[PDB]
């Protein structure tokens, strides 16, 4: 089965993302791989050494481990030693001074108490987005499978940041990337773009902070991956795990999600037509998902994103040395990530989808799943 | 690590929930189970049998298997036969015809194309929403142990229905469930109740369906189950997967989920102020998560049910046999399903919870478990 795992804490030597359970023959390099790290870096307001796994530019079968570097190193080679520091040099370094004041909206007080820390650095460096890199680095492997194996794209656009009206029209295909990466705000419709970035100046210019609203979209999917044989095999669970599980992130809607919950059934459902080479729809309410599989219709993922920096000088909170109350200090200076988080969710889906297909598809190397996938359809259209 | 899984077709003779790794000496019965059950039928618009892992009202350690008789079984018990039965003899029964015309919204067509299946019937025999009564047996000895272990209580109440004026008042309490289970349409809320009762009675009227939202309440949770330490251990992720993963659900939230995105930094988080017993506060916007772990505050999820019945003659569908232009049949003709989906959604989140308790807490048997947790309190009232 495929999986994945990251490791790293965000002012560490370096993260690790280790994939497992990929076929041989994928074609990814380390320039695929910093390319989308660079996506991830996108938005208005990571050296990669490649360790194991690939050779000459082809996945060798085993598990592919993949490190970037934190460029800032020397500046917290002591403080994030992984070794034993002289306690007595440790308290002339001002950078290691204690975090006693819990951020609201951040993993600090919960962690702090589970893990039973009186310093909030233990909780942060590893609760950080900074994470999110090792995810890209890992979801670059699946990306590539997914192309290779399925032509699959996965691509991603801000749906509303802040107050801005969301954008309800149709969703990008493939030849809308480059448009929307070259948006400040990744957009793909021009009148949204203007009105989150107004959004963005207007909190910006306030000294405050935003959350919004991302969708995913991946084309080109066979019919029939995930199952509806049990909840852990649904698609939209397996997807939903995936994009709740990134920093931040409070709500995930598979197609017309909530608004579908509104609608009577005679308006909430894609309905069937005949077509030369098989069913055909005009609407796709459902997000390309049904009894949780995919129906060859795009698939689409939105995710809801709470403001991830916490504003300067707003948020009481309480100082657990001494119980009393304070003023909660930010790690991060942006005034909006939702941008950036659309590439993480995009990262995330092709990882399940990719799993998902080496579940029903099989084969330890490319040209052998790609020859189960060709029999598969081959018996879909022989229907 | 505690485990469950269902098994059984709506059609066939039984379901059967089996949960493994419950600790020993949790107090639960088949009268229990059969209330759960009760509770599942409820809203305006089941004999069971406990085969191994309970003696005399107390969990033994084992796997846990529940039996859930089907007792219309003797009509199927030729079509759902699990033995070879002559072909002559079948090609005489009616109720054993094909069915080739999917349902828009359903599993029918997908599955079918997955399987290589050229009839729905065993697509939509496992796909069906009475395989959740298995997950509300299995449910129960969840709901058992929080409430022994943790004097956690599970309740949920809905939102909306159709194009019902959502409630969004605060949630009721464990006191507040015998009124909402009175109601007939599980609200909390006497005016949301009646404009939800109007929306039934208008679908039923012309004759549609309806879909909708719930909202489950987790109340008394210690703080720190789930982890910041990945995207799979964060509490978040493992509740999306549980919720998303029951029939008919496209999208799921944590406490104010969309509309946290549209939110200022400053409005969008929970502050923290001292109280006599450890850090209070007056907001609960997060719904009881905070990167990936309970904060202490009640824990909020709620789901997105789209309408779950099919509409006589309104859906366009094609005949899988020929390729011609058909219309959809159903197989269910309830108006409306939202008020059991929320006993549903209270279900998935109880396993979740009590797996993540156990995870953190440890022991084989309850006493044990309990032990660990109330070091665990004091460590915590000790900071
Ligand atoms: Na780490
Ligand atoms: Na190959
Ligand atoms: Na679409
Ligand atoms: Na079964
Ligand atoms: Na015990
Ligand atoms: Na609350």
């Amino acid at each position: 089965m495929l999986r994945w795992i990251t490791a790293g804490e965000s002012h560490g030597r370096a993260l690790v993302a280790v994939v497992e359970g990929m076929v041989a023959g994928v074609h990814v390099t380390s320039a695929d791989i910093a390319d989308q790290l660079a996506r991830r870096r996108l938005g208005y307001g990571d050296a990669v050494t490649v360790l194991s796994g690939i050779r000459h530019g082809s996945t060798l079968g085993g598990p592919i481990a993949i490190e970037i570097g934190n460029t800032e190193w020397p500046k917290w080679e002591t403080v994030m030693a992984a070794d034993p520091v002289d306690p007595a040099e440790l308290a002339d370094v001002a950078r290691n001074a204690p975090l006693t004041r819990p951020r609201p909206g951040h993993a600090d007080y919960a962690g702090m108490l589970k893990y039973g820390f009186d310093d909030a650095r233990p909780v942060l460096e590893r609760a950080s987005a900074r994470e999110t890199a090792a995810r890209v680095a890992a979801g670059t492997v699946a990306r590539a499978f997914l192309r290779q194996a399925l032509g699959v794209e996965v691509l991603s656009h801000v749906i509303s940041i802040g107050a801005s009206a969301p954008y309800e029209g149709p969703p990008p295909r493939a030849e809308d990337l480059p448009a929307i990466d070259a948006s400040p705000v990744r957009a793909y419709d021009k009148a949204a773009e203007a009105d989150m970035i107004a959004q963005i100046e207007a909190a910006k210019k306030d000294g405050d902070t935003l959350g919004g609203v991302v969708e995913a979209v991946a084309l080109g999917l066979p019919v029939g991956l995930g199952s509806f044989t049990s909840g852990d095999h649904r698609l939209d669970s397996q997807l939903a795990a995936a994009v709740m599980g990134i920093q931040a992130i409070k709500g995930v809607e598979i197609g017309d999600g909530f608004q579908t919950a509104r609608r009577r059934g005679s308006r909430a459902h894609d309905e069937m037509y005949p077509g030369p080479d098989g069913v055909v729809r005009s609407t796709n309410r459902a997000g390309g998902l049904e009894g949780g599989m995919t129906n060859g219709q795009p698939l689409r993922v939105r995710a809801a994103m709470k403001p991830i920096s916490t504003v300067p000088r707003a948020l009481a909170t309480v100082d657990l040395a001494t119980g009393d109350e304070a003023v909660a200090i930010h790690q991060r200076s942006d005034v909006c990530a939702v941008p950036a988080a659309g590439v993480v969710v995009e990262t995330m889906v092709a990882l399940v989808l990719a799993r998902a297909a080496l579940e029903k598809f099989g084969g330890d190397s490319l040209a052998e799943t790609q020859r189960n996938i060709a029999a598969y359809q081959r018996s879909v259209a022989d229907r």
